[PDB]
């Protein structure tokens, strides 16, 4: 009975994700289809009589000084997917390749697109079979080239892929998916190519894959606590409420509720202690911790609070419509030119996000430097090894791998300051949202690999410092720990980590610790 | 003179006014309650003998280290001058006080138990004509900047006068009628603390643009008057499909710019019906290039990234950053965490700084467009006057807008280089600090692009129109005259630095009205 | 007849890509043979002595204060391997996979790293086969990791990679390739895991790339002075000689070279023409290029001479020993142990070379703007098009295309600058160098795609400009368009292009146009 998604006008982030992850089936509700046959019908006449409106009777870009005749525009609209099929690099994975037909399916839409039926049921079949169209990563300025590449495969002149990355020809596609080959003699191509569908897409992917990681770094953050002696009072919901910003609040109350019943943490209010003459000296430990604890929740916060806002704005995105031309639905012109395919929403929000996921990957790498340095991990072992020592070195190597992945991520920077004009001088700026989206994307998978990491040495921490029977532990710590070892054995012996490194990070991108 | 009245909120239009001297300010009575509980909450904490940083313990991972009553005040006497290490260019005179300001309005909340007198010295500061000198270096986000503040207030520091003029403390003290700091109650925490200068800074960047925003609008309408521009790309409907709030204010100032202008193409070309005999190529396109039919989209994402900016700014002005707190209610006698760590306005300095630099690639971009004999169709090569190759016009000015550009590309986000510090104690660092004052650079910058921007568009506009302005809109009309009463045409030509250079200082704080 | 290269001491660039690449066979010279021997002996008598060193009686890393008795040294070497091996991310290609096995075996033919016969012969027959071993390229700070994973292949323990980069499992690899398991009983563990063997075999590779596509910028920077009438004065010895720069130099000289026996370039020096009154106006065009073609010179100029600098700094780098600890040949003391394992020398070298990549693919770029605009290509059709133009819009694309992998380029920066103090601050600062190298063959390969659009542009106005025939054309342009024609048809219809971007830019990589 799997989920269905009916789309008319609004879709949100969630539901968004569930049709691009094959989760959810999607249909169109009726009041949209009868949007958009209202809109195929105005393309119509808008092309009967002959109309001057963008690749309907002009060419592209600077060449749209050219007119073409009625006679010529479905070669016209050929072409342009032709000579945009320039994409280059890897393609897209499964579910952000779907991601962008689902994007550009949202703002068809809306009604103002001209697609035809046969053109929007092509893009809703493909959502409901298992399959994504192969679409090169590389190539647009921010998503004609990709959405190309898209039709091209619609078409079944261009490669498919299944749920684990394989490719399949275009026949084999459209044959297995049970997909119709895609007809565009409607003259409705640029419903297809057109707007931020791409970046968009990724960009959903994205703020997915950053609420699971958020949570395991609230996940993780606690339990370091625990294996730490972290004292809880740093997080108390009276600091959030002085330093009012939401992400903090909710990341305090996330890490309260984590540690909730561990016996593990320290929860005194240091000053509710009365010193007296004798107490003047020096004690063991401070009476606050290092802040890769105590700045948690506004570490976390401060992230979350971007990752908020860059899902404000892309939930605009999403469901508005960034076609060029556009026909409005009440018919006060035939069309309307301008340039709502500009990305920078995207692109700007993608770089925040991204400096936001290499600031938390951050934390998370400080915080396994902590959790295993025998000088700073208060009684641990070093590097949290069993058996003897020298002979065994336990995560030492992971510990430097974290750094090493972190060191990367930092090597890359925002990419909307890198507009250069181009197009013979008519695209003199240009958003590169598509590139900010992916670079984003890089980073959110480095972070996973840390996190995963720092939730292996953990989940070893908390059984050398409480034992296999993790005495002292939160519920939520050891359900945490216990699911863990259901996959990932415990560390007696040194032994290569890298495979199981790899495969929890896929986990931790796809599933929240609940 | 303007008085705001400090109670427990204040915006950022009000916190700029005080900064930058517009307008006075005064505690509000429920505020100076609220400090007087405060202040009598920390004596009993004194009294009390209580576990608390900074009054029975030393700093940093020295505050395992316990201190006996009878030597706090010397505790705290050389807190401030171990964190006096500052270095480096000393923050402007409007920045400095921002800062105080951002301290102040924390204090405000009732939690820091600073005295009366403290409070005082903070207002006198703001209500005078001075600033603390503060060196801009040193912190990673704000204890050594706000060391060197108390230095100041103490008469043991610089002070500056408007112009930048530097007195030396005991002057300062003089002419601003300001009392020596004293600290005798045991509050110093209560001015070395939080983000108070990241965030003073960046409510000075949040001003500066606002007003760069409105020229960036004000010169993209005028650039359409001297390229005849297609507003239909601007219209509301097109804002409507794609409802973000930043676009949509964008176009809809845009349209106003060009209102009542005859100048601009206002016709909408789908209205026209082809023939047989119109097919072939046409002078034009139907469409302009992006720097004029994407710019509500390219400066509406910069106004949404603004507005952001400016969400989690007037939050953390409002907000207590200090540590430790002292609870009103009265639950605890004192909460210890890290309210200090400036990871929101670092992660939103940082994008702010991308938006700027990104908005001052389209003014960049539009000065190459409009200088471009090949593609402002018609006009001078360059805007020169007199015999062409014998002038240049901004041939130079050009060159210089996208010199500056350049380096403001060189430097990307601050947040991203945290080192673990302060013996590992400090693991994860904001640099809060660093990102404003980066962010603060690109806005001067572009300042100077959108200066350059407005030198070519005045002479653009009479090259195109004439002296008088003939179908120029009313806006534009008042906006270049206004211009052309300080910046003479460039009839032959001359040495433009140090015009760009004052024109730039006056955008950053007036927009065009 | 397969060629053979016989080490010694020293091997130059060319010869390492000659055996990495497997265009070579390596074989160890008498001397080497001996001189390894010498140190396996050395080894030996350390062992034998009990001598306090690093690996043999030690732990590793901040663990080296805790001894270890002689009896457990195959446990401990054993246990290092594993612990390191915690790399991830995709594997390292198959030749820069070898290139580290061979950077670790000229390194290991100095004669101080105490390797035995056996272990030497493994690397030896590893090069000598079709194989390479399957590397995760992330993990390291700069290479204990990847060296970990190899040697973990070459134990018939992890995966191996034929020329294609199809994977097989270790027993396979070694029964394929015909190779003998890896056998470490001589307690000869550091012989293989230590160095800078990664990013040296990964920067010797981008050394050999980006000399083939140097010769594809100053061809084509040629090619298109005879598309747009380029002036040769501007690439004049003489302008060489007061500006002595030996990349300068040799660029001038080897652009001029390019279009000698052209027809369709300006030789005529400006200054020899004597103006009179009725001269004095305005000319059609001015008396000098746009930099991109009068500056070529000096902006590839720079670009070789950053190449050349990183060449001398990698070619000491390969043929050190990068070892820790070490055992001086001369025999003045058992062991020493310091950091010739820190690649800080690579890392700097890889970060300059990235800048200097990223240069020239700009100027590449700006060659591609300029000859596909029609208000800039004098006379040329826009976008190089064929057909109808507007129902054609030829490189329109391609063109686009090459400015967005330009801006994916400038959003990364230098690697070096991001040391992070880790293994319990033993390390507390790092190379990175292995990420710089990597960082700087991406880019390398966006240069070479970009370099792919600018070749295919060019053949396409080379005949636009010249006829099918290339009248005109120097015998170096026809010679390349004419190859590039055999696999690469002309552009009559606008047709996808990403495909023949991919393809051609593999082989610019490989090739120079000769
Ligand atoms: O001016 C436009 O709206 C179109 C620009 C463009 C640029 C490259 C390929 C296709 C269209
Ligand atoms: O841990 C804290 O709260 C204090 C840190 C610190 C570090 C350097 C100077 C002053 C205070
Ligand atoms: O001090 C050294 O030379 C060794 C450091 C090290 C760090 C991580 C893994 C293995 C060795």
């Amino acid at each position: 009975p799997k989920p269905a998604v009916e789309l008319d006008r609004h879709i949100d982030l969630d539901q968004a994700h569930a049709v691009a992850s094959g989760g959810a089936r999607i249909v169109l509700a009726p009041p949209a289809r009868d949007r958009c046959r209202a809109s195929e019908a105005r393309l119509g006449a808008v092309i009967r009589e002959a109309r001057h409106v963008y690749g309907l009777t002009t060419g592209f870009g600077p060449l749209a000084n050219r007119l073409i005749s009625g006679e010529n525009v479905r070669t016209l609209q050929a072409n342009l997917v032709h000579f945009l099929a320039s994409g280059v690099g890897p393609v897209l994975d499964w579910t952000t390749a779907r991601a962008m037909v689902l994007a550009r399916l949202v703002s068809i839409a809306q009604g103002a697109s001209g697609a035809s039926e046969g053109t929007i049921a092509r893009l809703i079949d493909l959502l409901n079979s298992e399959l994504a169209p192969a679409v090169p990563s590389r190539g647009t300025v921010g998503d004609l080239t990709p959405l190309a590449h898209m039709v091209l495969c619609l078409q079944g002149r261009g490669d498919f892929l299944d749920r684990d990355g394989t490719r399949l020809d275009g026949a084999e596609g459209l044959r297995r998916g049970r997909l119709q080959p895609l007809d565009l003699s409607h003259r409705d191509a640029l419903a297809l190519v057109n707007g931020t569908s791409a970046m968009t897409g990724i960009a959903l992917v994205n703020a997915h894959a950053c609420r699971h990681l958020g949570n395991w770094a609230v996940a993780l953050t606690a339990l370091l606590a625990e294996c730490l002696r972290g004292r809880t009072e740093a997080w108390a919901a009276a600091l959030s409420d002085l330093r009012p910003h939401p992400g903090q609040k909710d990341a305090a109350a996330r890490l309260r509720a984590r540690v909730d019943g561990s016996a593990r943490v320290v929860r005194h209010v240091i000053a509710e202690r009365r010193l007296d003459a004798g107490d003047i000296g020096t004690e063991p430990e401070a009476g606050q911790d290092a802040y890769s604890l105590r700045c948690a929740p506004q570490v976390l916060g401060a992230g979350f609070d971007t990752l908020a806002w860059h899902d404000r704005v892309l939930t605009i995105e999403l469901n508005a419509v960034t076609d060029n031309p556009v026909f409005p639905p009440d018919g006060s012109v035939p069309a309307l030119h301008g340039g709502n395919f500009m990305g920078q929403h995207v692109a700007l929000t993608s770089d925040a996000l991204a400096t936001a996921v290499t600031v938390l990957a951050g934390l998370a790498e400080r915080q396994i430097a902590r959790l295993t340095d025998e000088r700073l991990n208060r009684g641990l072992p070093p590097f949290l090894h069993r058996g003897p020592a020298g002979l065994n070195s336990g995560f030492m190597g992971a510990q430097v791998t974290a750094t090493a992945l972190l060191a990367e991520m930092r090597a890359t920077g925002p990419a909307s300051i890198h507009s250069i004009s181009t197009n013979a001088a008519n695209q003199d700026v240009v958003s590169l949202g598509t590139i900010a989206a992916r670079l984003c994307r890089e980073k959110i998978d480095r972070w996973a690999e840390i996190l995963a990491i720092l939730a292996l040495c953990l989940a070893q921490a908390a059984e050398l410092r409480c034992g296999s029977g993790l005495d002292g532990v939160s519920p939520a710590g050891k359900k945490l720990v216990q699911a863990l070892r259901e996959q990932f054995p415990p560390l007696e012996t040194d032994r290569p980590l890298g495979q199981e490194i790899a495969a929890l990070a896929t986990h931790l991108l796809q599933q929240s610790p609940v």
